[PDB]
């Protein structure tokens, strides 16, 4: 894995349908390739609220024409749900879909190909943990992420107030028994460590990669990166500055025209789909949300669309 990054971005690939729901943004994607298809889960976003959509397609060229399955038709149901993460929890032979609903929540499903199968929400905690209540400021408890190793499962989350939290439980007890979170990382400037963590095992190494979204000096979204030999840290900077970013307008080329100056809430294409959240160190690809740089107004009505970064300084195939 290199210590600097360069990317080539697609145009916008996935946006809202023109249906009566009048969704304004498609957001916060999670993605796996399974049995010959891409499976994308995303937030639907508008002034009126958030829920979740499932999108599947064979080929990236067909992403834009793929049908949506609105997950409020499954037991997962209506109400607020946002920012999904999908993975296969192999010990239970069950797919998990992790998201936020005011708490840290999850659904299960034996078959990712069955969007109607996602369960009504359960929560990982009985309420907001004390350490998060104490330090949230006037932020929001968001962006829930699970990663496991051979003995522990870890649940990360953000507060939009410069704290990354981490709880753990045993692999056998998952999804139950998550302990009181510790602050895994923090910054006194909430903009430097804002939300939307990703945490991955780097194949071929005994290291992990942390990505985290930030709001830069220009007001634009970007990603910082760190690595560690443990999911529990300590984290050391990889590409974590505006002049050496994980992903930002200044290291993102476009084959076409530059349609976004924001590189926001995304996910890397994985090398496998299980609860260890593995990535290859080669040919990194980042599925992310961007938007017209002239967009303004209420945050929830912003016209987010999904695009794909392909690494151009790749170390390997
Ligand atoms: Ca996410």
């Amino acid at each position: 894995l290199p210590s600097s990054f360069r990317w080539s971005s697609s145009g916008p690939l996935i946006g809202p349908k023109s249906d009566s729901r009048r969704i304004q943004g498609i957001k916060d994607p999670s993605v796996v390739y399974h049995d010959g298809r891409w499976h994308v889960f995303a937030s639907t976003a508008k002034t009126e609220g958030y829920n979740l959509v499932y999108i599947s397609f064979t080929d990236w060229a067909q992403a834009g024409s793929a049908s949506f399955y609105y997950l409020d038709q499954a037991p997962l149901g209506t109400g607020y749900r946002a920012a999904p993460q999908v993975f296969y929890f192999a010990p239970q032979r069950l797919w998990y879909l992790v998201y936020q609903n005011g708490n840290a929540a999850y659904s299960t499903n034996p078959d990712i190909n069955n969007p109607a199968g996602w369960t009504a929400p359960r929560t990982f905690y009985s309420g907001m943990p004390a350490i998060i209540r104490n330090n949230i400021g006037n932020g929001h408890w968001v962006d829930m992420w699970v990663i496991c190793d051979s003995s522990l499962c870890h649940l990360f989350s953000s507060d939009d107030n410069g704290h990354l939290y981490r709880s753990q439980t045993s692999l056998s007890n998952f999804p139950n028994g998550f302990n009181e979170p510790v602050i895994a990382m923090q910054d006194s400037n909430k903009n430097r460590l804002f939300e939307a963590a990703n945490v991955y095992r780097i194949d071929g190494s005994n290291e992990y990669l942390l990505l985290h979204e930030a709001i830069g000096s220009d007001g634009r979204r970007w990603f910082r990166s760190w690595t560690s030999t443990s999911i529990a840290g300590p984290w050391r900077a990889l590409a974590d500055q505006e002049s050496n970013p994980f992903a930002r307008a200044n290291n993102v080329a476009f084959t076409g025209n530059a349609w976004t100056r924001d590189i926001s809430h995304g996910e890397l294409i994985r090398s496998g789909n299980d609860q260890t959240l593995p990535i290859s160190p080669c040919n990194l690809r980042y599925l992310y949300q961007g938007l017209d740089p002239n967009s303004g107004g209420d945050y929830n009505s912003l016209p987010w669309k999904l695009g794909l970064l392909t690494q151009t300084n790749s170390a390997c195939a």
